[PDB]
Formats: C-alpha cells, sequence, structure tokens
C-alpha cells in the first residue's frame, strides 16, 4: 500500500475547505469596510485558484503552515473569534504581498 498521493490530495482538500469557509462564511459577515472586504475577497479568490489542484504542491506549504491551528484542532475560522478571523485574513494578505516581492 502507498498513501502518498491520497495524503497530498487530502491536504489540498483541507486547505481548500478552509479557504471556502473564509470566503463564504467569514468575509460576508465581518464588520469591516467595503475597501477591506473587497481586498479580502480578491485575495481569497487568488488563494482558491492556487489551491484547486496538486500540480505545484510547494506553493501550498505556506498556507498549510499559516492554518496549522485550524487543522490540528479540526476547527474552521468561521467557528473562531473575530480577532482570529482578522488575523488569518490579514496574514493571508501579508503573505501574498511579500511573496509577491520576494
Amino acid at each position: 500500500d502507498e498513501y502518498k498521493t491520497n495524503f497530498i490530495d487530502l491536504t489540498r482538500e483541507a486547505l481548500s475547505l478552509i479557504l471556502q469557509d473564509l470566503k463564504n462564511n467569514v468575509i460576508p459577515k465581518i464588520p469591516v469596510g467595503i475597501e477591506k472586504r473587497e481586498r479580502y475577497k480578491n485575495s481569497l479568490r487568488l488563494c482558491l485558484k492556487s489551491a484547486r489542484n496538486t500540480q505545484h504542491m510547494n506553493e501550498l506549504e505556506p498556507y498549510l503552515e499559516l492554518f496549522s491551528e485550524c487543522i490540528k484542532n479540526s476547527k474552521l475560522p468561521s467557528h473562531m473569534s473575530l480577532k482570529d478571523q482578522l488575523f488569518y485574513l490579514d496574514k493571508l494578505l501579508e503573505n501574498l504581498y511579500f511573496q509577491g516581492v520576494e
């Protein structure tokens, strides 16, 4: 038996579910302004596009690292505090900005 491919598929699916939770259950509800909400929306669209396959798995490592507490606690951001949701969304934006300068 070999589990490598199924494990990779599973980590991609878990990341995608976290991102879908942020886009559909967190971002429409959070008490932020229109400008900030649009920035969040755009960045989650980019992240979901990036996560929709397993062809460059190196690119998903920063996201699995960012969301490590979600995974190890089996808990999605929409079931965490507002502070935690804002942390994750702001860290996504920061990661994407500095990745797009490094």
